[PDB]
């Protein structure tokens, strides 16, 4: 589980989101796992306009944060599961990391801000959804 709040904005992941996040719905993309939903409370987070490839991301299921070095926002291939048929996924990063299916939530942050949220992985590895190229998440 896990959330970013920015301005007036809660971005968590789509197969996350709650009956509140929908009946306060701006934008969804199944394509990116991604849901964004309206806050009356302004948020905490800052998001990061670059294209770093290091960071640090939260990982709940050791309850410890991991370096990690991740690759660029691209169309990957996710199996099926509960949420989702199996299908491509876009802008997604992926890592060499611990990461178990609860882990989806969990923030990736490199000097500059939030990078984007844990969405997929398995065996050693963890994928992230970007959110640098949402330019309208800061207006
Ligand atoms: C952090 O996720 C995992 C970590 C280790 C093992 C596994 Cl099987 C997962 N589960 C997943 O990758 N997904 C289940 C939930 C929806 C995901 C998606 N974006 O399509 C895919
Ligand atoms: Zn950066």
């Amino acid at each position: 589980s896990g959330a970013i709040y920015v301005g007036n904005y809660r971005v968590v992941n789509r197969h996350l989101a709650t009956h509140n996040d929908w009946a306060n719905l701006v934008w969804e993309d199944s394509s990116r796992d991604l849901l964004v939903s309206s806050t009356t409370a302004q948020g905490c987070d800052t998001i990061a306009r670059c294209d770093c490839q290091t960071g640090v991301y939260y990982c709940s299921s050791r309850r410890k944060h991991y370096p990690v070095s991740f690759s660029k926002p691209s169309l990957i291939f996710v199996e099926a599961s509960e949420y989702y048929p199996a299908r491509y996924q876009s802008h997604l990063m992926l890592a060499v990391g611990h990461s178990e299916p609860g882990d989806c939530g969990g923030i990736l942050r490199c000097q500059h801000g939030v990078v984007g949220i844990v969405s997929t992985g398995g065996n050693g590895l963890v994928g992230f959804a970007d959110v640098r190229d949402l330019l309208w998440l800061d207006e």
